[PDB]
């Protein structure tokens, strides 16, 4: 066995039984490397096989590594650049060897996210909280991409198997990902405890309007650029440890205050209040905004590239929350919609790269994609099911030729 | 015999000669003749305030309505001016009819100031500053006092006992203004008078809401209701966010250190000039403070609901098993026995185990039949009897509201007045 160690960078021979555990092969090392620092957190990886050696108490015949193989003893965790929904990088360490699920779940927490289940990854202290805008229109326009929908489709390729590990996706340490809100169905949006979550998807839809991610009239632009500028002003409060009005406050209390305070004990106190009051006050108003994003026509769609039966053309297939959609690729026009509340089940050939799925009323949908785009497709139809039962991790797993049904099939 | 009629606008007193067999509009007939005069006489009645009811009903004869010789009665237009004081404490001059039931009357003022659901409100005589004309912006603008004096020279004794003085002064809904000795331009306080706001809607209620809120703000603010002074302070709080969002609506003009065109996607930046997206941003923007402002309102609002001593209604009482005057309490879902002293509830019974009420108008005792037979009895001053009344079942009619026209007349049925039983309409079981 050739056994590389990646951060030392060196190459190690290992005589081996193959009947000798896992956990063998890491003590021999061991006490062969002779190190005096930390190799806990260090596991065997199979670049070859694309496959973690994380069963330890297992042997190696079960493992069937043959003599000559280039296993490597890596470290689990890796430092990775995550761009938040609010465009700015932040550097984290996260764990290469458990299920992105689970790795998005413990970044959640760390980020004081509620609902992880909504977020997850896509391929290309205080900054978690405050929102701010641009200095200038041309970071905008250096932001600018030409967001078609077919450059929008290729990037939904990169949707990471919630199911599979980072290091078994082609991810290499200090890369970028994006974490972005992955299904657009947002469960108990609380202004008690998601001043970070609201925040962040407040901001993924503020950027996704700003770089014409999505479509809205002028109207509905302007409006969207007010509840901005008002945010603004929101947030200006906050910091705010002074009067800036020109009323008394000692108008706003009761004339018993008068007696137990002097004037700048009240304006002490109410300032303070003030401060609670327009915390919440902001929380509120990223609320309407992500409300008014929420009512768009064209919101919460993920596009496709597929081919549907007796087709002639390109043509997108979208994923809402409650619907399917046949798409145009140039304009984006529906032809036809299936509602997932009409769903019984739904079928995935892996040969031919076809989803069909069966309804209600006997109707019938087939489409073919990508072979990439089957398995981001998979997740997103069961994703998108398993959010509709919120009133359990492993469910998750479960539901993302193989046939799945739909949980809450009526009639 | 002999008709001594006063027609009040003119200012002229009419003999008139009556057989007694003449028809109410005989008599007008006989006064418009005689007086020759050509004036328009569309809303003049004849009003008998001896008697204090109004001769409306046309088609009667004098021996019908009982009017006995040389008794002096008035033609009197029937719409008046009337002084109220708003929930804000800015009186407005209306002009409104003095022979409809109140209830009516309410009615009308309410669409006339663009507030819904008037059922919630009424009219309140006062236990200074009474005069002002009709404008839009009275109505809906809502701005902190000047000083701290001008709270403590509206500031009232706000005991118990003190409340319990005051609404003896709510009006009966089932008669007119005329019928209870309230005279042209005199004030009137209009009140939210029921604690059960249906469809608070921001979409319309833009009035409502704001007078609603002032309401609240006042009784918290001349400790009408009390609450902690952690929850002052918060109301303090509120208060100057209101002002704040308030300043935004009418600020055209940019004040701060953002940059507008940071807020647009870059294709209006081609369409338009830096000073039009300013503007139709600030023009947006309006609104949306607008709306802010009234969801501030509604939080002001929802604490206010939140009080452990909101929506009660005091009434001086004495009870069966009483030493002493006490104060019977009524809120929208249950009514309650209090001492006058402290304000410890002694026992509370709820709306929805009352089967029905009776009221001996003689003795002036409301009994109040419930589930399990249980039974309360008490006894009232003579005017807090129609008044305690009204409340109750205005309160079951209040109930009655599911979001599907409403019965008026079955708020009469509920609030009628002269031994008389009236049924819970909505007793569950």
């Amino acid at each position: 066995l050739s056994v590389h160690v990646t951060d030392l960078n060196r190459d190690v021979t290992l005589r081996v039984t193959g009947e000798v555990h896992i956990g063998g092969v890491m003590l021999k090392l061991v006490e062969k490397l002779d190190v005096k620092k930390d190799w806990s957190d260090h596991a065997l990886w199979w670049e070859k096989k694309r496959t973690w050696l994380l069963k330890t108490h297992w042997t190696l015949d079960k493992c069937g590594i043959q003599a000559d193989a280039k296993l490597q003893f890596t470290p689990q965790h890796k430092l990775l650049r995550l761009q938040l929904p609010n465009m700015k990088y932040v550097k984290v360490k996260v764990n290469f060897s458990d299920r992105v699920f689970k790795a998005v779940s413990d970044i959640c927490k760390t980020f004081n996210i509620r609902h992880p289940e909504e977020l997850s990854l896509l391929k290309k202290p205080g900054i978690l909280a405050v929102s701010q805008p641009v200095t200038s229109p041309e970071i905008l326009a250096k932001m600018f991409k030409p967001q078609a929908l077919l450059d929008k489709a290729k990037t939904n390729q990169g949707w990471l198997d919630s199911s599979r590990s980072l290091m078994e996706q082609d991810v290499k340490e200090n890369e970028a990902l994006l974490l972005r809100f992955k299904y657009y169905s947002f469960f108990d949006l609380n202004p008690k405890y998601d001043a970070i979550r609201i925040n962040q998807l407040y901001e993924q839809a503020k950027w996704a309007l700003l770089l014409e991610e999505i479509e809205c009239t002028e109207e509905e632009m302007m409006m969207f650029a007010a509840l901005q500028y008002h945010i603004n002003k929101l947030s200006i409060m906050t910091s705010e440890n002074h009067l800036t009005t020109d009323v008394n406050p000692e108008c706003l209390v009761s004339p018993r205050y008068l007696k137990k305070y002097k004037s700048k004990q009240i304006t002490a106190r109410i300032l303070e209040a003030h401060q609670n009051v327009a915390q919440m006050s902001l929380i509120e108003a990223k609320m309407r905004f992500i409300q008014a994003w929420q009512s768009l026509p064209e919101f919460g769609i993920t596009h496709f590239i597929a081919r549907f039966q007796g087709g002639k053309r390109e043509e997108l297939i979208g994923i809402a929350y409650n619907r399917l959609i046949r798409m145009d690729a140039s304009t984006g026009d529906a032809i036809k919609t299936w509602r997932f509340s009409n769903m019984k089940q739904w079928n995935v050939n892996w040969e031919i790269k076809m989803v069909t799925v069966e309804f209600a009323d006997e109707v019938r949908l087939s489409f073919i994609c990508t072979e990439v785009d089957c398995k981001v497709v998979h997740e997103f139809i069961g994703g998108y099911i398993f959010l509709s039962t919120r009133a359990d991790e492993e469910m998750f797993y479960k539901l993302t030729t193989s046939t799945f049904t739909n949980i809450t099939y009526r009639g």
